[PDB]
């Protein structure tokens, strides 16, 4: 199954990916780069195509980011309406979906290194929207309640169920 | 006078401008703001232009770093040709344009120790490009310090010279 994390950054999106590879064995990959969305949506499209031919695989940032990000930064490539839906309906019965995320105050004390880096409520609205568009199954949590630990429990939980495994 | 602090991020800006205004006793004022940024260009030239008003004051990043990073965000004003034109005549008599810069090794490593993680070379290389350009084409006189090699003390000192040669200095 491709477990995606997405969400707004300092929302333990890392940390659950490292305790979900540590434990299920899937491979850690970056979805979501910078550099690829300004190199064009051709390479972006078939960057998330290849990734979406894959399973069992931890997928930090996703389509979904691109959608959040593209709206920010210039030069950005964002996927079509149709290719969005094109990926969805390739993923939608192996993927998972977890959106991380947290008060926009919650977020700003975690990047407390100075005034000016500080947009972030703007990305968090941006995020709720693109997720609530999603046209697959989400599962959310609110870092600014549970921690890492007890959400990469769950998602292992989760995935072990589908799989038909015990614990 | 009125002292513009322009460059790329961990340059020592704020660090000289709060230096600067502990001596000279002028008051600092952040100049390019994101949220003013997106509110229209119409509310970014009137911002800028009452700025322009002021004197013996420090502007921590000005209409400089506008034209940079307005060309990186998107729903992000820049100003046009004719105000920032506008706004340079307006202010050449009594500005004195700070320019303070640093290879990309260098700014790349206090990224790092700021704490980053997402070290994004090539943006960081297109950034500070672009404050280069900006920078040289310039319609006010401007001055350089490589933050590499000089510390936000003796750039302060050296800034605090020039305003007091200022009454020395005519045309
Ligand atoms: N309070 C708490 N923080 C956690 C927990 N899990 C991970 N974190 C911390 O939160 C920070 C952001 O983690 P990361 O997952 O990379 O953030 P991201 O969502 O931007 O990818 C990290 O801190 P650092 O960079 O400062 O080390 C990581 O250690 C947890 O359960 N509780
Ligand atoms: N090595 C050195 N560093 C200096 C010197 N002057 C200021 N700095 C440090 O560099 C960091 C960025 O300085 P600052 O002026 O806030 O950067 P800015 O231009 O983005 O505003 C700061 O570190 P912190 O945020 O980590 O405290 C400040 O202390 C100096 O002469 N030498
Ligand atoms: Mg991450
Ligand atoms: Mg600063």
């Amino acid at each position: 199954t491709l477990i995606i994390l997405e969400g707004p950054d300092c929302c333990f999106k890392s940390t659950v990916a490292a305790k979900l590879s540590k434990e299920l064995k899937y491979p850690i990959i970056k979805g979501s780069s910078f550099e690829l969305a300004k190199s064009g949506n051709e390479k972006l499209f078939e960057h998330f195509n290849k990734l979406a031919d894959e399973d069992n695989v931890i997928i930090d940032r996703f389509v979904y980011s691109n959608l959040v990000y593209a709206k920010k930064f210039k030069d950005y490539s964002i996927l079509t309406e149709r290719q969005l839906r094109f990926i969805e309906d390739k993923i939608k019965a192996k993927a998972k979906v977890v959106y991380l995320h947290a008060d926009p105050s919650v977020i700003k004390k975690r990047l407390r290194v100075r005034g000016d880096e500080y947009d972030i409520d703007s990305i968090l609205e941006l995020y709720r929207e693109v997720m609530s568009n999603a046209g697959l199954h989400t599962y959310s949590w609110d870092t600014g309640q549970w921690s890492s630990d007890e959400i990469a429990k769950d998602i292992i939980f989760l995935v072990e169920l589908e799989h038909h495994h015990h614990h």
